[PDB]
């Protein structure tokens, strides 16, 4: 009894024409009731995707957001901004953001709190390199990761976290649904010690590698894979097929 | 040449509603003939704008976007999906997201690079912190800035440049007119020396300090100032007035 979450970060990419479509083709099909969706579009389509989107299951998020609400902080995207055009969700700590935009685990932290008080949610995703990876320094980063976080944030009722094999993006290695149950499974046990096991036993953790269409039932069984956090599949329509993946 | 411009900045500031008001005001209000506006809204709300301006002067442009039309970028805005939604402008090199962001001088001159690749115009930011001006390297700072885009871009057709005195700003240090009017001369003077003065005097020099309806008439007369990155004033409205004081 964890509502399956499925998020689709479309990242840079989308126009009017093509959300249409992708949006019009959910309100469309048969996805369950009793399934978290959550789309992405770059902050230029939220306006637009919220217009569009018709079914109680789906909702829109921002793929970033500053720490401030508002001021002098040209280019940013507020949280303010965001709930005013309806969308729900922020992504945070994405590994995009991690390394091109050199955002660390302390500014997330900061993120996180700011959002998760003006009422957003937040997708806050977290996993390690492959120099990281072959060091085995895996549990390390992530719990220095979530560590941060849970420096400033107390109550996570609104947060959902995906893990993010960056090790497998390429690099020419593959994560298998086994190296994901481990290591969410993992991922749960810490957070249960710093947050008690009820809180960590509804939490979602998302998987955030290649999840398409052809894969996702692969990970149907895996009891600490509370959904995904979708790349380029959610700009699809294999992305309807990944929604009902489970049944 | 030399048609006066006007950019209001709104940083992260606005809502539906206000922005509403402050494009309503602008249809209605009367202002010159050969006067270029543009607003600057947060990528939430460019759609939106665009779709409520009625006045061949106003424009819309971006507060930043990446160096990259599509791809994985996430949080990043995009000058293909500014286009799709119909903006025109792009502001680059902001004094806060050279500071904040520390977007340094390369990543800067590509980003305006790419933009003019895919039609949008840019709106160059540049200035010396005060640190700077106190070692009395204002000239060097702004050339370095500046030679950086001309190391890539050699046609400025499409490109405003904005002087931020960032020294005047916080500090309780002031900047006049004449202040203006010695730096423009000499950023114009120096674009000349390597882009011929025919380029050179065609190109718009804008005042990005505090400008604002009550001051701004006291650029009028200063030959070498074009116009104004506005600020604050921007979301108000005396904007109308910075508007309307060449008259």
């Amino acid at each position: 009894a964890r509502t399956f979450f499925v998020g689709g970060n479309f990242k840079l990419n989308g126009s009017k024409q093509s959300i249409k479509e992708i949006v019009e083709r959910l309100n469309t099909a048969s996805i369950p009731e009793n399934v978290e969706v959550v789309i992405c579009p770059p902050a230029t389509y939220l306006d637009y995707s919220v217009s569009l989107v018709k079914k109680p299951q789906v909702t829109v998020g921002a793929q970033n957001a500053y720490l401030k609400a508002s001021g002098a902080f040209t280019g940013e995207n507020s949280v303010d901004q965001i709930k005013d055009v309806g969308a729900k969700w922020v992504i945070l700590g994405h590994s995009e953001r991690r390394s091109y935009f050199h955002e660390d685990d302390k500014f997330i932290a900061d993120k996180t709190k700011f959002a998760l008080g003006q009422g957003v949610g937040v997708i806050l995703c977290i996993g390690e390199t492959l120099e990281e990876k072959k060091a085995g320094k895996t549990l390390d980063v992530v719990e220095r990761q979530l560590n941060a976080v849970l420096e400033e944030v107390k109550d996570w009722t609104n947060v959902v976290v995906a893990y993010e094999p960056v090790w497998a993006i390429g690099t020419g290695l593959a994560a298998t649904p086994e190296d994901a149950q481990d290591i969410h499974a993992s991922i749960r046990k810490f957070l249960a010690s710093k947050l008690g096991d009820k809180a960590a036993s509804e939490l979602r953790i998302l998987y955030g590698g290649s999840a398409n269409g052809s894969n996702a039932v692969t990970f149907k069984d895996k009891a600490d894979v509370d959904g995904f956090l979708v790349g380029g599949a959610s700009l699809k329509p294999e992305f309807v097929d990944i929604i009902n993946s489970r049944n």
